[PDB]
DNA sequence: CGCGTTCGCTCGCTCGCTGGCTCGTG
DNA sequence: CACGAGCCAGCGAGCGAGCGAACGCG
């Protein structure tokens, strides 16, 4: 069946405070990117911090891209951009197929190095553990959950906490940016158990 | 010989008054469960609050199940559902075999938490001490009685006070739901003493 | 709100009687450190055992530093160096934020070991429980108090019992080394309750 | 001031009648121990049951030893070995300093258990209440007297009722084994009141 | 002094029940091995399940051998093959000398993996916990007893419960397969304590 | 005395740490 | 290749609810 690893990445929303030394082309880029809610959505765009989302998106892209290089395939995934009490963080779920838990982290450290070079122009974000692999516990091994995790902990999130979502997993392509669709699946899930 | 611990559980009846926040699936469940008196019984089914019994049963089940997980065995028992002045409460008698009096609670309480998650969908019953271990007194030890306790204090009970009973203890499998069989053993007991 | 843990450290005053084997560089260090009362103070510097205070401070510094490594933040605190019938002892109050009662102990332990290697050049102080966490009672939970604990039990102290104080908590920055400012807050406290 | 607790222990003087099961090494030990009266004494060593005294001494040693483990200090004391109408019994007076009135029991109970293991080789003396804490009354609270209690009730005792005594309390170190010294202080006491 | 760890191993004495998939060469091996009681023995060989003992021995050998690889020495030991109500199980005691309680399990496991490959030709015995280490208590450290444990709990055993014994520990080389030598040391032990 | 309140001791559960493998990269 | 970062099962001090004798006032 489908099993996934979870890698949480914090979004360094502030230029100088998080990325001291970054050029302007960066600050202009994050700005010169306007987000638009697709037809089937129903989210309040006013509650979607666009500047951050623009960064989180790039992150996600490079991540998945660089990841598929290892998995040697089109890894089914489900990214959810969240905004919490501390800071923004991308909840990413990729399918294990192709990456043995014994070597996941040797690869994430390859992607992390890449995010920096591409997204942040070789600048190390001054954020503590901005790319952490979800373990079963401290010193435990890579967690690994099944599809069920999405509607169980990810879907129930609602703005402003919820910001955006992505996913090539058909079963949730609509639940991505639609609080209604979600509420449905989220209910269904709590039922069949 | 056979020794038993006694754990009294108050069975909640008013979904709102006792379990505020509970969904509907629960209220529908307790309802969609009809009780029928087995052939050898002789009780007035009209005096058996089925809605509560439905809950008391589930409690009983999960309690025993979770309990055998500790006793590492098929613990002999005898549960009696009673209805009193204050509220309904399951008189449970499990054999000590395997549970030291010093660590009774830690396990008992491990169960309580379970009942909540399973039976009441993570909702803490607003009832004072709905799961109390019977103490020989104040600051006393966990009271532990022998088989004789059943016919001595449990069997004598008659409707409406008595609502139902369970037991894998052959010696009383018929006295469970039969006021006649009970009156017999109850008398016998009073005799051989 | 702000909640704090309390870690009492007995400061080993007598070099040879408490730290047998310690070099001279240590004894010289504690001596070559002259303390001076800040302008806003009003303490009798004559009653402030500088040699011990020099050590208590080092202790304090390392403690806090190492502590923030755990809390992953600038933990609000309030340390008060006291001198009693038995021996000097730093009353430390750090905010719980970050350290779950369960693990508090394995954290202070690492610190303790750190204090030895850094402050006492790996020499184990021959003092009974020189670093002890406050419990709400033998076998009880790690006592966690709120800001109020400070003016309630710490501020009322006056020389010679009081020796010094530290704190990044603005509300008491002046009460630290000012018996007058103290008496003020100490009074206000006893009133508003 | 100096306050004391009183624990009366019944020294098992009949190897078989009181300690059934004890080995021989014990009976040989008590025998191979000859008592001698120190220079300042004046007691008739002929009236001093050596065999019992040998056990009473061991008892007293272990008692005080184990006790100091609790009081965390050198507890001032005054043990008097007496011989009554029923049996020999050590009158022990230790200073409360360190042992609250709500826990004296649990601490003595531990000592008792220790005396058995060390002194009597895990053999429970068949003597009713051989280790009783002196109370104010039956059902009362743990009694506690001051230094005055020694010359008031303990010193007056004279052979054969008086067998021996001990005490790290200077004021009575001579009155211990000297009927003369005692009679003096005993006199002085009755006067200054 | 001599301290030992205790590793209990069951004995998968069933080709079709415990080792499904095993070849015949194995079943023929355990059979083509006839045990004989040494001269100094006195055991009833009729009560010695030879087929199991043949496996238990191989287990023991590989174990010890592999173990000395870690200990970097000739580890003093004492293995006792026992037959219980559930199944056969080798009581093994190896001297800690060289294996820090921290890596015990990590090593034993390497041994377990070796037993499988060598003794059972890569077939995982379908027995629950067939190679368990004994700990003081849950959450406690690995149990480490001294020489005395042998006569204290191991020697008393008598057929059919006792099946055999090994040991390079001179002091018990004879008590190994002699119920008489055992009874002596077993007695002596109970005395000198 | 009976009976309710202390409060030292018990002992399963938690969760960061140890330290021998594993396996891709330079 | 060997390293050496990432891995993680095994570990066990620390914890804190519970338990129950000891106690001692009404």
């Amino acid at each position: 069946m489908a099993t996934f690893y979870e890698v949480i990445v914090r979004v360094p929303f502030d230029v100088e405070e998080h990325l001291p030394g970054i050029s302007d082309s960066f600050v202009d880029w994050v700005t010169g990117q306007i987000w638009e809610l697709p037809p089937e959505s129903d989210l309040n765009l006013t509650l979607v911090e666009q500047p951050q989302l623009t960064v989180a998106d790039r992150i996600r892209r490079v991540f998945l891209y660089e990841w598929n290089k290892f998995s040697k395939q089109e890894s089914k995934f489900f990214v959810q951009f969240e905004k919490g009490s501390e800071y923004f963080h991308l909840h990413t779920l990729v399918e294990t197929s192709g990456i043995s838990s014994m070597v996941l982290g040797r690869y994430v450290s390859q992607i992390r190095a890449q995010l920096v070079k591409v997204v942040f122009q070789g600048i190390e974000p001054q954020i503590n553990d901005w790319v952490a692999i979800t373990k079963v516990k401290k010193g435990g091994a890579n967690k690994v959950v099944d599809s069920g995790y999405i509607p169980a902990y990810l879907l129930p999130k609602v703005q402003p906490e919820l910001q955006w979502a992505w996913t090539n997993l058909d079963e949730y392509k609509l639940a991505a940016l639609n609080l209604e669709e979600r509420k449905r699946l989220v209910a269904q899930f709590l039922a069949e158990s």
